[PDB]
């Protein structure tokens, strides 16, 4: 039996889907979202981590000279400095005063930690959302975790579910992504060759692995001072160190929709954006045969209390007839007010209780006890508390029902009006057919 | 210096750059697409293989019964069948002549194998080009690979390289790909869990490692044959082994723009489609001054012969005055006709001959030798030869010159009719002056 819902894409909202049938009598099923895991496909452009300066001991010449040679290494400076003449702990390095060049030479290399602490910047996109539902219904209660996509169809209790493609492609990643650790940021980093000394990726690497690495740290070379073996130099700091410190808070904290940002893999969980379509294939043996089902009759509805709160705030009591004691589906054909319960055990004593949930000074909604169909209708009133620590249980439909006393006061004030216009109609229509005639 | 190109994304054609510069002599850069690689995003939905039908001894109860369980096996059937009589071949297997039964069992399993002979069945999407690309400029000759957007700076030579986004997205995976060892396969294949017996997927498995395997291959028992020990079942034949006969051939052999398709990983090599924009950033050391270039004057061409063929059929002679020996860059700016070679040697003996390759009966573009420019004008013939093992070396730029022999007549036909039509205006016009004095 195919039978289709729309569930909100809200963790531990239990959405109830009503399936009335021919042969059966009808069945709730309750359809809790346990949680979600928005996950970016990504592709990685580099590595950055702080660089090592590799700087060699001088290689001061006395009595001669050493011309410099290029080498490949990254941001490699290399001069040769003549005229030196190097003092060390116990007198002159060399014999001759002047007649002396110190090579000196440094480069840039990846650091010895950088397998394990580095940034990698990510591009990320086509995101792929699984989620993990929690069906009941009857016997049958049970979490599967679903890819929610019009394309995999998972087995509970014999039936199959499709959750369908999520309602919007919405994601909270930007397409370019920094992953450090636990954190992810939003960040347009540098294309790979192109990055700045002092800032994120002054250093660039493919993969952490990489032979290849890019380097713009700004480094130069400087003469030696006088009589003085340290082989100066000047260099930009480390653009990571500086990003390390300039960071600020991740995406984790900064997030909409109340996503919660993780790691190992990159996802997003429990983002409470959209709407999740199900297609449910339930079996015949699921059901009960309307011969089976207590024959529910004369049922009315009676709202003992309401406080439009957003828990479960108002109180039913639901009055009947009945052949047999036995379960019953329960539900609420309108948005306006939800229900706590899928199920009542109906009873000859005749009368029962249901609690619901609504965002309306005045509901009114068509419960149903099996086959039976009744109106509810409350005066509900607002909560006191004005701040909770959990959701809406309700659907935060807030427009009264016509029947509502705001309501009943705009039909007689329309209504007034309207009859006032009615007889200036009347009265004129009277007059200009005297005047058509005359 | 910052400048911008556009190359066609077609392999081999040397497309050539002209840097025109205030204070140094032109320069003609070479960029030739040596590699294309358009390499899908993959997601991997599932693995597909040939099924192992696992079928135990029967456990045939002499004298007695047995129950049987289910199991948590894919595909598992188990039946009871009473009132067996088995014969060995030395006399029947039991005692009893009816209170006997056979416990038939079988389910399904992966077969050993799949850890090679297996089909991954991917999502492709959002494919990135890398290109390899050969630079040369002077003595500056090089062949660096870049990944083909706005978003990777390569340097060559000390000059910065960024390859443009491709200007279309197209590529030959549709979204739906199967992989199999050399071959890919646009296949629309069953979504995880709704195989089908007998078809492509009918067992999947979401990854090569994982313990669990969905399986829907309609296996049945079947009862045994009266007196015969053999667990008799049907089941629906492999559908691997039917995929690997029915594949036909792969996307290799139909991919368009002449894709060659291949995996590890899966890449379209070689599309010649789009165009490459190309961001220069060339240093004044790359260039010459033109205190140091020839002066190079009284440049004329005339055109020795010219066949419009896909090679360069074209053979220009161009006389020149310089003032001393030197290597000019050499240009054609119209797109009518690419040349051969970038740079010319100019000599005190005041002639050299260029080549060009050309698609149209009557050409005509401005060559230029250093500053110096003038309009080679030519006659092309068609080529003899009907088909070549190459492409063409020409833009496929046909219409004719309008100095050329068709446009020529079309000028002396429009020209003579116009002028009548001018005449008989003119006249026209004259008469109603007159009769407008009259």
């Amino acid at each position: 039996y195919e039978h289709t819902a729309t569930i909100p894409n809200v963790v531990g909202f239990p959405y109830k889907a009503h399936i009335e049938r021919n042969g059966f009598s009808p069945m709730t099923l309750q359809l809790e979202v346990v949680e979600t895991s928005l996950e970016p496909t990504l592709n990685l452009e580099y590595i950055t981590c702080e660089y090592k300066t590799v700087v060699p001991s001088p290689f001061i010449k006395c009595c001669g000279t050493s011309e410099c040679s290029s080498k490949e290494q990254p941001d490699y400076q290399c001069k040769v400095y003549t005229g030196v003449y190097p003092f060390m702990w116990g007198g002159a390095y060399c014999f001759c005063d002047s007649e002396n060049t110190q090579l000196s030479e440094a480069y840039v290399d990846r650091s010895d930690v950088c397998k394990h602490d580095h940034a990698s910047a990510y591009k990320a996109h086509t995101a792929s959302l699984k989620a993990t539902i929690r069906i009941s219904y009857g016997t049958i209660n049970q979490t599967t975790e679903a890819f929610v996509n019009g394309e995999h169809a998972v087995n509970v209790g014999g039936s199959k579910f499709i959750f369908g493609p999520i309602s919007t492609a919405w994601s909270p990643f930007d397409n370019k992504i920094v992953v450090y650790k636990d954190d992810v940021y939003n960040q347009d980093f540098p294309p790979y060759g192109s990055g700045q000394p002092g800032r994120f990726g002054d250093i660039q690497s493919r993969t952490v692995e990489s032979k290849d690495l890019y380097a713009n740290t700004a480094l130069k070379l400087s003469r030696p001072s006088p009589g003085v073996v340290h082989v100066p130099y000047t260099q930009t700091p480390s653009g990571f160190k500086y990003w390390l410190k300039e960071k600020g808070s991740s995406l984790n904290t900064k997030a909409p929709f109340g996503c919660k940002i993780k790691t190992n893999p990159v996802r997003a969980m429990d983002c409470a954006v959209g709407s999740i379509p199900v297609s449910m294939d339930i079996p015949d043996s699921a059901f009960t045969r309307v011969v089976d089902a207590p024959a529910v009759t004369d049922l009315s509805c009676q709202v003992v209390v309401c406080t439009h709160s957003s828990d479960f705030g108002g109180v039913a009591t639901l009055s009947y007839k009945t052949d047999k004691p036995g379960d019953c589906a329960v539900h609420s054909h309108s948005n306006v007010a939800t229900l706590q319960e899928a199920t009542v055990k109906v009873k000859t004593a005749g009368k029962v209780t249901v609690h619901f949930s609504t965002a309306s000074a005045s509901p009114a909604f068509k419960v149903s006890v099996c086959d039976a169909k009744t109106t509810c209708t409350a005066a509900c009133e607002p909560p006191k508390d004005h701040i909770v620590p959990y959701g809406a249980s309700h659907n935060n439909q807030v427009f009264p029902d016509m029947s509502g006393t705001a309501m009943t006061w705009v039909q007689r004030l329309a209504s007034g009006l309207g009859g006032l216009a009615l007889i200036a109609v009347v009265v004129l229509v009277l007059v200009t057919c005297i005047t058509m005639r005359r």
